[PDB]
C-alpha cells in the first residue's frame, strides 16, 4: 500500500530529529514504517483505506436478543441478515461505532475506510511516535515493552472505547 | 477546518520560541495544531465549529422511559423524533449540557458552535502547552504521556462537569 | 473586559521578574492574563460588571419544591417562569450568591455580578503568582496541575467557605 | 484602608533590606502591604484600631440559655441586648476572651482598640515576614503556601483562641 | 514600659554574635524585643512589672465547690466577690500559684510582679533565643514554627507546670 | 527453511551496524539468525509460509461437542469433515480467529498464508531485536534473558492471543 | 548573690577556651551562670543556700488524714498549725526526707543549705557543659533543646531516681 | 563424542570475543566445552549418540503394575526382565521418552540416540554462552549458580516439556 | 579523699593522648576526676573511706516487721534504735551490702570504709573512660549521656550482676 | 594417593594464571587440591577411586526389614550378610545408587571406582573454581564461605539428587 | 598478681606494635595487663596460676538428690562431702566437665593439671586483643564496649559451658 | 607437640601470604598456630595424634537401652563397664563415629589418632584460614566473632554431623 502517502518519509525524519544521520538507511525505515502500522492495526482494529467484506457465523448472546458482531459495521448504513429459514431479507438500523445488533444464522457488512485523509490525526502522532523509538533502541540494552513505554498506545488508547 | 483562525501559526511559534528553527516547517506544526485540538474536543466534550446534523438509532433503556442519546445538542433547537412506527414525530427542547430523555425509534438534533470567538482562553492555553511539549521530546527517550505531565490536561479539567 | 484597568502589564513584569524577556512579547502575556483570570473567576465565582441571559427548561425537585438552576441570577430583579401548565406566568425573587429557588416549566434570567471594583488584593495576589508560575513552564517536568502547585489556589480558598 | 499609619514604608523595606533596589516601586510594596494585612484580618478576625461598633441578630442556642456572639465584646462595660419580646433593654458584662453570654432578638456592643501602638507586635511581625515571603519568591518554582512556609500563619495563630 | 533596663541591647547583640550590623538598624532591635516579651507573656501569662486590675464574672466549678479564676491573684493580699446574690461583701487569699479557691456575680483582683528584678533569668535566656532567631530569618527561606524551633518555647516549658 | 529469502543478511548488518566490522563472519550471523527464527516459531506458533491447507487429527473434548483445532481457519472458505464413523460430507463456516468447532476424527479446512510477505513485520522486528541483542552481549556481564530484556519477546505477544 | 563563691569566672573561662576573647563580656557570662543554677535548682529539686523559712496553706487530702506541703524540707524547726478549729497555734514537730504530713489550716517549716561546700561536683560540672553549650549555640540553626541536648541535664539525673 | 563436529572452537573463540586471549589456551577451552555440552545433557535430557548396556535390580511396586526403571531405554527396542524365581523371561516394548513400564527380579536394556545431526539450535546457543560465562569468571569473584545467571538454562527451558 | 594516691595525673595524662595540651590546665583536670570518682562511686554503691553518721525518723512498715534504713551502716558494728514511746532502747546487728534490718522511732548509724585498699582494677579503667570522654566533649557537639556512650558504665556494670 | 592422573598441576596453574608465581610451590598447591577433592567427596558422596571393603553392623530401622549401609555400594558384588545368629551368610545385589535394601548381626560390601577415567567434567570444573578461590583468598577481608560464594559447589548440585 | 610468668610485656608489646613508643610506660601496660586478666577471670570464673582448694557449703537443690559444685574436678580423683549424719567418708567423681554430683553439709575439693600449661591459649589470645584495643581507643570517640567489639568476650566464650 | 610436623611455619606465611613482614615475629606466630589447634580442638571434638584414657560414670538414658559417651572411643577396641551386669564384667565395640551403646557403673575406654598423617585436609584448611584472619586483626579496628568470620568454622562443619 502507499504508505508514502499515509506518512511520508520527510516528516517522519522532521518529526524524530534525525535528518541528519550517517547509517540509517531510508530502507530500513521503511520496515519500521509498516511495523508501525501494522501494530496500531492490531491494537485498534480499524482497518486503513483498504474496504474488507465481512460474512461470518453471528450468533445470539442470550435471551436478550443481543448479537455480536466481529467489527463495527460501515457508518450509517443499515446491515441486513438472512439464513435460519427467513429466506426473505432482513435488516435493521445499527448503532454507530458499535458492534451489537438485535432482531444457520447468516449476516454481512463490510468495514473500511474512505481514503487515506480520513485517518484521525491522533493514530499518526502515536505512530510516529512508535517509529521514533524504535528508531533510537536497536535492542542493545535495557534503558518494558516499546509499544508502551514510548507513549504510542496511549495516544491510541482514545479510540478504543471501553465500557462507560 | 479553518484552525488558523483559532490559533495563529505565529502565536505557536512565538510560545515555543522556535520561530528561527528550519527543523520544524509548516506542516509539522498543522499536524500537531490538529492532534492537539482533536484531542482536546476528546476529552472536554466540547464540540467544534461545525455544526452537523446528527441523526442516529435508539433503544427504550428502561421500563421507567428513559433514553440517551450520543452528543450534546445546542441549545434553542428542539430535538426531533420521527419513525419507529409511533404514533407521529415528536419534538422536545433539549436540556443543555445534557443528552438524556424524558417522556426502529429515531431522533435527531444538531451539535456545534455558531460563532469561533466562544472558544475559552483555558483550551487555548492548554494546547499551547501540549503543542509545546510535542515539538521537544519525540518520545524515543525516558526523562512520555505528553497530555498528563505536560499539564495540559489538567488545564482542560475545569469543564468535565464533575458531578456536584 | 478592561482586565487592564485591574493589572497593569507593568506590574505583572515587575512581580515575575521579567522586565528584560528576550522572548516573550506583550501579545502573549496579555493571554496569559486573560486565561488567569478566567481561571479564577471559574474557581470563586465572583465575576464582574458585564451580564448575559440564558433561557432553560427545568424540573422539580422534591415535594417540598426546591428548584435548581444551571447558573446563579443577578442579585436583583426577579427570576421569571413560563409555562407549568397554567395560562399566565409566575415570578419568584432570587436569593443572592445562589442558585436555588423555591416554588414543563421554562426559566430565564440574567447573569452578573455588580460594580467593577468589587476586586480584593488575595485574587489578584493569587493571578499574579498563577502568571509567575506560567510564564517559566511551558511543559517539560521529571525533575501536576499549575493553579495547584503555584499556590494561587490556596491564596483563592480564603473566599470558598465549604461546608462539608 | 490607611495602612500608612499603621507600618511605615520604611520599616518594610528595612526589614526585607531593600531600599537600594530600583525594581520594587511603591504600587507594588503597597499591594502586597495591603493584600498581608487583608489575609491577618481573615485569619484572626479582629478588625483594627477603627472602634468598631456592631449590631448582630442572635438566637438563644438551646435551653441552657447560651447566646454566643460572632465578635468579642470590649471588656470592662456591658453589652447589650435588645428585640426579642425583651419588657426592657438588657446588658451585661462579658468573661474576658469569651464570646458567649448568658443568664427579634438583637444585640450589639463596640468592638475595637484604644491606640495603633496597641495593635499586637505579633501581628506585625507576622505581616513583615509574608512580606518578605512575597517580595523574593514569586511563584514559579518549587523552593509555594506563602502564609504558611514563611511562619506569619503560625506567628498569628497564638490569638485564634481554640477551645481551652 | 522600661523594656531598656529589663534586657539592654547591648546584651541582645553580644549574645547574638553581633558586633557591628551592616544593614539592622536599632529601631527594628527594638520592635523585635517588644514582639518577644509579648510572646513570652502570652505563652506563660506571667505579667510583668506592671501589676494589673482584672474583674471578671467569676463561678463555681464541681459538686465539690471548686472555685476557678482567669488569673494568678498576687501571693498574699486577697480576691473579692460580691454581687449576684452575695449576703455580705468578703475577700480571700488564694493558694500559691495555683488560682483555685473553694466554698451576675462580680470577682475583682490584682495580678502582677513586685519589680523588674523579680523576673527569673529563664525567661531572659528564651527571650534571648527567639530574639537571636527572629534576627537570622527574616521569612525567605524553608530548607515551621519560629517560637519552637528557636528553642525559647522549651525554656519557657519550666513554668508553666502541667499536672502533676 | 531457505531463509535468505525471508531475511537477508544485509538487513541484520544495516540494522546492527556492523558492515565493517571483519570479527562477525556470515557462518556466526547464520546461527544467530536460525535460532532466533526457532525461538520465535516455538514461542508463536506460527510456522512460516510453504503456503499450506490444514487436515489434522482431533478428539471431542466434551458432551457439548467441543473440539480444539491448532492453527486459525481462513474467512470465507468453509470447512469440511471427514474421519470416524462419519459417511456423508459436511462444510461448516469457521468464526473468524477461532481454532475451536463444534457439530479417529477427521477434518480438514484451508489456511495459513500465500507469499512470503505476509510475513508480519512485527515477527521480523522481533527477530532483529533479538540477534542485535545478542552480538552485542556474549552472556558473561550483569550489565541475561536476551529474549526478554531486548524486547523481541514483547514484540511477538500481540498473536499469542490468550483467551478473550 | 553568692554564686561567686560556688562557681568562679576563672573556672568557668577556663572550661570554654575564652579567656582571650573580648566578645563576650562579665555581665553576659554572669546571666549564663544564674540561668545554668536556676535550671539546675529546677530540675534536681535541691534549694541552694539561701535559707528560707516556709509558712503556707494545706487542705486534708484525704479521710486517713494526709497532707502534703509545697517544697522540700532541711532538718527542720518544728511546725505550729493554725486557724480552723484550733485556738491556738497547734504545735507539732515534722520530720524530713518527705513532703507528707499526717498524724484555713496553716503549716510551715524551713528550707535550704547552710553551706556552700556540699554542692556535689556532679551539678557543677552539668553547669559547666550547660554555659559551655549558651556560650557557642545563639540558637538560630538546626542540625537546639541545650539542657538535653549538650548532655547537662544527664548528668543531674543521678541524684532523682525517680519511683514511678 | 566429537563435539569438535558440532561447535568449531573457533565459533566459540568468535562469539566470546576473545581472539586474542593472553592465557587461554585451547587445552582448557576443550575442557570447558566438554563440561558446557554435559551440562546441556543432564539438564535437557537430550542424550549424545554413543550407546551403553545397563542391567540393574528391581523392587515390586505396587498393584497397578507400575514400574520405574532407572534410565530410558533407546527408540524402543525391547527390554528384557529375568530372574526372581519367573517361570520364564518376559518382555515388553517400552514407550520412549520415559523411563516406566507397565507389567529379585532383573532388568537390562541399553540407552542412546541416533545421530549428531539432530541438535536444535537453541542447545547450542545456550553451550556459547555458558562457555563464555565460564572463561570471564575463574572464580574468584562474587558479581548462585554459573549456568542460571549467565542465562544459558533459560535457553534450554523451551525444551523441559511443562505441564500445559 | 586523697584521690592522688589512688591514681597520678600523670596516668591520665598518658590515658587520653593529652600530653600535649596547652590549653586544660590541671585544675580543672583535677575537678573532672574529683567528679568522675563520685560518679562511679554513685553507680557502684561502693561508697568511699570518709565516714559520716546519721540520723533519721522511720515509720512503722508491716506486720512482718522487715524495716528500710536510708542508707547501709558500717558492716559488723551495731544500729541503734531510739523514740517511738520504746521503754528503753534496742539495738540490732546490720547486715553488710544492705540497708534494711529485721525487727516516732528514731535510728542512726554510721557508714563508710576501712581504707582505700578497697579499690579493684575494672574501676579504675571505667574512671578512665569516663575523665577521656570528658576532656574530648564540652558541650557543643551533635554533630546521649557521657558516663553511657564512653563505656565506663560497661566495665561498672560486671560488679553489680543483680538479678535485674 | 594419584591425584595428579586426575588433575595434573599443570592444568591448574594455567587456569588460575599463576604459572610464572613463585609464591605459591607445589606443597601448597598440593594441599589445595587435596582439601577440594576432599570436599568434594563428602559433598557429592561418590566415592573416589581406591575401592575399600565395608563390614560394619545393622540395626533395622523399623518393623517389616528396612536395611540401611552407611556408605553406597559397588555395582556388581552383592552385599553379604553375617553373623547375627544367621543360618547361614545370606547375599544381596546391591540396589544402584543407594544404601537401603529390603530384609549384632553384621553386613559387608565394598565400594569406589573401577577406574579414573569416569569422573565427570563438572567435578573437575567446580574443584577448579575452589582451588582457583582458595589461591587468592586466604581469608582475612569481606567483601570467606568459598565453597559457596566461588560457585564450584553449586556445580557438583547436578548429581545430588532430589528425594522424589 | 604474679602476671609476669603468664604473659610477659615483651609479647604484649609486640603484639600492640608499640615496642618502641615512649608514651605507654610499664606502670600504664601493667594496669591493662591486670585489668584484662581480672576480667578474663570474672568472665570465665577460672582462677590461672594457683591450683587452689575450695571449701563451701552445699544444700541439697531438691528430693532428687541433686547438688550443684561451683568449680569443675577431675576425672580420676574424688570430691569429698561431709557434715550432717554422715558417719563414714563419702567421696564421688562427677561426670566430666560437670559440676553437679547426685547424692551443715560442707564439700571440698581440688583438680586440674600439674602447670600453668592448663592456662589454654585462648585466654591469653583474648587478654591480648583486648589490650590491643584498649592501648589504641582511649575512650573519647565513636566509630565502645571494648570486651565485645575486640572480640575477647567472644574467644573466652568457648569455655563458657551453655547450661545444657 | 611438636606442631611444626603438622603444620610448618613456611607454609603458613606462603599461605596467608606475608613472607615480607617487617615486624611479625616467628614466636608470636608460634602463639596463633597453637591457639588455632585449640580451637579446632574445642569446635570439632576430635582429638590428634595424642591417645588419651577416659574415665567417667554412665547414666543410663532410656528404657531403650541407650547410653552416650563424652567422647568416641577409638574404632576397633573395647569400652569397658564394671558391674552393673550379667555376672561378669564386659566390655564391647562401639558404633563407628557414633558414640552409642545397648545392653557401680564406672566405664573408661581410650580415643585418639594413629599418627599426625591422619589429619584431614580440610581442618588445616581451616586452621590456616583461622591463623590468617588473627595476623590481619590485632583487635583496634571493628571490620562478630572472629572464629566465624574468617570461614574456618564453615570448613570445619562438615564433620560435626548433626543430629537426625
Amino acid at each position: 500500500m502507499n504508505y508514502e502517502t499515509l506518512l511520508p518519509l520527510q516528516t517522519i525524519r522532521e518529526h524524530a530529529k534525525c535528518d541528519d544521520n550517517p547509517r540509517v538507511t531510508d530502507t530500513l525505515l521503511s520496515l519500521y514504517r509498516e511495523a508501525a502500522f501494522e501494530a496500531a492495526e492490531l491494537y485498534t482494529g480499524m482497518s486503513f483505506t483498504p474496504q474488507k467484506t465481512i460474512v461470518e457465523p453471528v450468533r445470539i448472546k442470550n435471551r436478550k436478543g443481543k448479537i455480536v458482531l466481529s467489527q463495527v459495521p460501515i457508518a450509517g448504513r443499515p446491515v441486513v441478515f438472512t439464513g435460519g429459514g427467513l429466506g426473505s431479507p432482513l435488516e435493521l438500523i445499527p448503532f454507530p461505532n458499535s458492534n451489537v445488533l438485535h432482531f444457520q444464522l447468516m449476516a454481512t457488512y463490510v468495514a473500511g475506510r474512505r481514503c487515506e485523509s480520513s485517518v484521525p490525526a491522533g493514530i499518526i502522532m502515536g505512530v510516529l511516535k512508535l517509529i521514533a523509538w524504535n528508531i533510537n533502541n536497536p535492542g542493545d540494552e535495557i534503558m518494558n515493552n516499546g509499544a508502551v513505554v514510548s507513549g504510542a498506545q496511549d495516544e491510541w488508547f482514545r479510540y478504543r472505547r471501553v465500557i462507560l
